[PDB]
């Protein structure tokens, strides 16, 4: 659909390791990740504003240890992202910073490509703007429209389609709480527990009606713009289907957001479990707040690479912590990867070193054992101290450990 970004080179590393063990949101445990012989990954995709923040990085360079760590094992990856292009949050940016909503969206995308391939990430497969997806989500729409799970709100000039919560049995499963909670969030996620006419305070928005000053699109509901959840679960149903292994994105998704997508496409499928997996993750910034222009606390990978941090460094500074951390960007974290750049960076560029079959075979268990990144430096840490202060006579082993921190981890040594 749309271009995504160029994809690093990806050597092929001798062995295997243990399959992946992630945690599962939903059941609040970890459990195997036990995929086909093609392995399909949802993660959702950016609004194109902010361009790439470390909250955004923390996400898909998550995933991207995924997509190595599955690549490694020998699987063949689907992964589908999306664009939210179209979305309250971009309007308010744009009419706040006069600047129009497409052109902002376009070029904050553009943004977004460059820094996920300096990154190193692990293109998807299918890029797919929320815009070219009207007629995925007319076709669910009309679903659950045909089905009564949905329904037409009692205002005909702002006939907006709504999806029933109880149109599911199991419509909590992933996130986990209990109404009064689930209510708070909504309010403060972007949804509407106050619109008239509508049959539960927590229906979701499935195509809001033409408003007047808006963009819009025909469809036999009126003329209008798809809601956000459908949006997610239209684009996942369409170009993977009903087995789809993991679903992923950043922390504050597991509600609304990815209850919701589950809610729609089990409606649709008759499935129970929309996915195998939910995964989540994310960054915050200083201050305990999500990261935005609107606080004063945003921290671009472009403005790291200005002030001269190695695309590399951006990696290990994250990785330093485990993915279910509360993770923080700062100056101390940033010299620990700057000095252990270095340090890694000298021993592949040994002559000789100790044999690594073993080391290898550490971090491949560190890592699918739900992605514990602190443990897998570590044991890279200890195997190039031994190297340097001490020695050895492999003359293979060097870059057999730089070329395999490359597949597994994306760092450029
Ligand atoms: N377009 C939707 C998804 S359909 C969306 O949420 N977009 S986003 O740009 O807000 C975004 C994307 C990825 C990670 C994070 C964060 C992770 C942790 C803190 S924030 C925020
Ligand atoms: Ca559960
Ligand atoms: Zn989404």
């Amino acid at each position: 659909g749309m271009q995504s970004w160029s994809a690093p080179a990806i050597p092929v590393v001798p062995g295997r390791g243990p399959a992946l063990r992630l945690f599962d949101s939903a059941d609040r445990q970890v459990r195997p990740v036990t995929p086909g012989p093609t392995a399909t990954m949802y993660v959702c995709g950016i609004t194109p504003y902010d361009a790439t923040h470390l909250g955004h990085a923390a996400t898909y360079l998550t995933f991207d240890l995924v997509h190595r760590l599955w690549l490694d094992a020998g699987h063949t990856v689907q992964y589908v992202q999306n664009v939210t292009d179209v979305d309250d949050p971009l309007f308010e940016r744009a009419e706040r910073d006069g600047i129009d909503w497409r052109t902002l969206g376009d070029r904050e995308t553009q943004l977004f490509r460059e820094d996920m391939a300096a990154l190193r990430v692990l293109p998807p497969h299918d890029y797919v703007a929320a815009t070219d997806a009207i007629a995925e989500v007319v076709e669910m729409v009309e679903k659950l429209l045909a089905s009564g799970a949905a329904y037409i709100v009692e205002d005909a000039e702002y006939p907006d389609v709504y999806f029933r919560a109880d149109a599911t049995a199991q419509f909590g499963y992933e996130s986990g709480y209990d109404r009064d909670t689930m209510l708070t969030l909504f309010a403060e996620r972007g949804g509407d527990p106050d619109r008239p006419g509508k049959s539960d305070q927590l229906d979701a928005l499935l195509w809001r009606a033409e408003r007047p000053g808006e963009p819009s699109w025909p469809s036999p509901f009126g003329r209008g713009r798809p809601g956000w959840h459908v949006e997610c679960s239209a684009i996942a149903l369409t170009r993977i289907g009903t087995g789809l292994d993991i679903q992923g994105g950043g922390s504050d998704l597991i509600f609304p957001h990815h209850e919701y997508s589950a809610a729609h496409a089990e409606s649709v499928t008759g499935e129970r479990r929309f996915a195998r997996h939910y995964v989540h993750t994310g960054m915050i910034g200083w201050d305990g707040h999500k990261m935005s222009k609107s606080r004063g606390n945003l921290v671009l990978v472009s403005q790291l690479r200005a002030q001269g941090v190695d695309p590399s460094a951006i990696r290990l500074g994250l990785f330093s912590g485990h993915y279910r951390e509360d993770r923080f960007w700062s100056n101390e974290v940033l010299d620990e990867a700057n000095a252990r750049l270095a340090r890694w960076r000298s021993a592949t560029a040994l002559p000789e070193a100790p044999d690594a079959t073993d080391v290898i075979a550490r971090v491949r268990q560190y890592l699918a054992d739900d992605l514990d990144t602190p443990k897998a430096l570590a044991a890279l840490d200890g195997w190039c101290t031994d190297a340097l202060s001490y020695g050895g006579h492999d003359t293979e082993s060097p870059r057999l450990v730089a070329t395999t921190v490359d597949a597994l981890l994306g760092v450029d040594l």
